Formats: C-alpha cells, sequence, structure tokens
C-alpha cells in the first residue's frame, strides 16, 4: 500500500497472509473454512495466515492453516486478468473471534464514489521498494466505471473496477495482491492489477466481487 498508514493490530480482521515460506498476495476471509484471492496469486503449497499483524513477529493471535484445495475460476485469463478470483479451503475450520473474523459477501454491487478501506502487505513505495511488516490500510473511492475506462483503454472490462486518486500518490501495489476491497462492511474488490503504483492517471484495478458471488455460494455449498 502506497501513500496509506498502519491500520493497528488485527483490525482487519478477515485479511489474511498467503505463505509459501514467505508472504507473497493477500487475501479474505470469508466463512470459517473459505478465503477468496486473485486467481493470479495461484500457488501450490499455500499456508494460510490468519490473525496476522507483524508478518515476522509471532504476536499470540494467529492461526496458521494449510490449504487443503485451491480453486481458480474457470474462466480466468492470466492475460488479461479478467475474472481474476480464486478460492481457498481451509484443512481446518478457523476459530473465529474479534481478532479473525469473516467479511461478508456483497448482496448488490457498488457504485462510484462509494469509500472503500484496502488493506495489505505490499510495497509502500511507488518508485523504490519498501516493505513493511504491520498490515497497511488506504481509504479510496471507488471511480467511475468511465474514468476506468479511460484510464486503461482496452482493458477494462465488466468484472474489473478502479479505486482510487487520479492524481497519484495512494494506491494498492505490489505484494497487496489478491487482498480485500471493503465497502460498509462488504468485500467488494480484490486487488487485481494496474500500472504500476499510484501513478498519476492510473489507479488500481479491482476484481468486481459482486459479479462472482453465486459462483463463490455455489462452489462452496459443493466443496
Ligand atoms: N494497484 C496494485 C496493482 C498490482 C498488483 N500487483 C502488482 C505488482 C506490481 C505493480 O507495480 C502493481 C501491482
Ligand atoms: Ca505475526
Amino acid at each position: 500500500i502506497v501513500g496509506g498508514y498502519t491500520c493497528g493490530a488485527n483490525t482487519v480482521p478477515y485479511q489474511v497472509s498467503l505463505n509459501s515460506g514467505y508472504h507473497f498476495c493477500g487475501g479474505s476471509l470469508i466463512n470459517s473454512q473459505w478465503v477468496v484471492s486473485a486467481a493470479h496469486c495461484y500457488k501450490s503449497g499455500i499456508q494460510v495466515r490468519l490473525g496476522e499483524d507483524n508478518i515476522n513477529v509471532v504476536e499470540g493471535n494467529e492461526q496458521f492453516i494449510s490449504a487443503s484445495k485451491s480453486i481458480v475460476h474457470p474462466s480466468y485469463n492470466s492475460n488479461t486478468l479478467n475474472n481474476d478470483i480464486m478460492l481457498i479451503k481451509l484443512k481446518s475450520a478457523a476459530s473465529l473471534n474479534s481478532r479473525v473474523a469473516s467479511i461478508s459477501l456483497p448482496t448488490s454491487c457498488a457504485s462510484a464514489g462509494t469509500q472503500c478501506l484496502i488493506s495489505g502487505w505490499g510495497n509502500t513505495k511507488s518508485s523504490g521498494t519498501s516493505y513493511p511488516d504491520v498490515l497497511k490500510c488506504l481509504k479510496a473511492p471507488i471511480l467511475s466505471d468511465s474514468s476506468c475506462k479511460s484510464a486503461y483503454p482496452g482493458q477494462i472490462t465488466s468484472n474489473m473496477f478502479c479505486a482510487g486518486y487520479l492524481e497519484g500518490g495512494k494506491d494498492s501495489c505490489q505484494g497487496d495482491s489478491g487482498g480485500p476491497v471493503v465497502c460498509s462492511g462488504k468485500l467488494q474488490g480484490i486487488v487485481s492489477w494496474g500500472s504500476g503504483c499510484a501513478q498519476k492517471n492510473k489507479p488500481g484495478v479491482y476484481t468486481k466481487v459482486c459479479n462472482y458471488v453465486s459462483w463463490i455460494k455455489q462452489t462452496i455449498a459443493s466443496n
């Protein structure tokens, strides 16, 4: 997260770190046994780390649970990033509490102008690299689809939205991939892609979660 702030330990209780020897992506806990992330975060050997603040220090609220199954969206295209969503099932149910809690799926899509919270352990620099240990947060509005399409000609599908600041300086970044965009207590977006981070006229692009709720629910119901 570039241009954000330190969230505060366990203040984003649905935020997970996906770990394969090291943090490599975010995700969102959506029930005791399932995480939603980006398809571009797919790999084998995932351990889901819940209850994290400092990802390099055991602070006492963590739950580490291996993935038993990953399901990349059937229509994910890794070249265009269309349908950039994946589900991860945990080998055992997480113990839900104030610091490890699921985030509600949307029943309605969100509109341009809605304020959201974006979070992760990604790079905090727009030029250069610095990776934080503690979770970072950014409040950002959803941008109009027309401004999103104008910012990224030929690239924005109906499964994507932009959020952030056209003036630059505030954005998600590398390592925030797969993490949440939460608006009014609902998971509306997943950190997906962009042209660099926090660049003028190049806001972050996010998977439009509301389009996937039916797929998520039916997938959970049979897996
Ligand atoms: N807005 C963050 C988009 C994003 C996701 N993964 C990334 C990796 C590198 C980068 O410059 C940007 C990204
Ligand atoms: Ca920790």
